[PDB]
């Protein structure tokens, strides 16, 4: 079960870095330059 459960860290680790990245690069613009189409990005 260990190594299995090390499995899924590793896939779960490749998918969230991507989609945290571009969070982060979302807010980032919309803290950069206030407006509504950044607040809905």
């Amino acid at each position: 079960i260990e190594e299995q459960a090390k499995t899924f860290l590793d896939k779960f680790n490749h998918e969230a870095e991507d989609l945290f990245y571009q969070s982060s690069l979302a807010s980032w613009n919309y803290n950069t330059n206030i407006t509504e189409e950044n607040v809905q990005n």
